[PDB]
């Protein structure tokens, strides 16, 4: 049908349909976790592998005098030395989020729970621009979304 048996044969090729690429926030806000959807998989079986591609509203300086949040991309779960405090669940893992070349560990704690915007989406596009990596396509997105409902229900 659409979604029929595993379609992978993808070292490198041209992807059709969503052969297009993402330039709207709002593509990135149905692909978008917050840290709400984090902490009811925090629980939940290898959630790692879903959230993978997926991107998540991290804020990188948003403690002092603006708010700065910043599209980063989950590049799987990595586990912490120490468990932190998060609405209740208690866990000791992390993602490791992504902006253009920037992979780094996020706790779910800092990760955001609003939409995106043109300026965190931008901010994010000058990150993968400048690290020469391309921006995601739709139809990766609507692999994504698709795997977060899967995910969820």
């Amino acid at each position: 049908m659409g979604s029929s048996h595993h379609h992978h044969h993808h070292s490198s090729g041209l992807v059709p349909r969503g052969s297009h690429m993402v330039s709207l926030p709002e593509e990135l806000n149905r692909v978008r976790l917050s840290r709400h959807k984090l902490e009811r998989w925090c629980h939940m079986p290898f959630f790692a592998k879903t959230v993978t591609g997926c991107f998540v509203r991290i804020g990188i300086g948003n403690h002092n005098s603006k708010p700065v949040y910043r599209v980063a991309e989950i590049t799987g779960v990595v586990e912490t030395a120490k468990v932190y405090q998060l609405g209740g669940t208690r866990t000791n893992k992390g993602l490791q989020l992504r902006h253009g070349n920037d992979q780094r560990v996020f706790r779910l704690e800092f990760v955001s729970n609003q939409e995106f915007t043109e300026s965190e989406f931008m901010k994010w596009k000058e990150a993968m621009f400048s690290a020469g990596m391309q921006l995601p396509t739709l139809d990766e997105i609507n692999k994504k979304e698709l795997s977060i409902k899967e995910a969820l229900n």
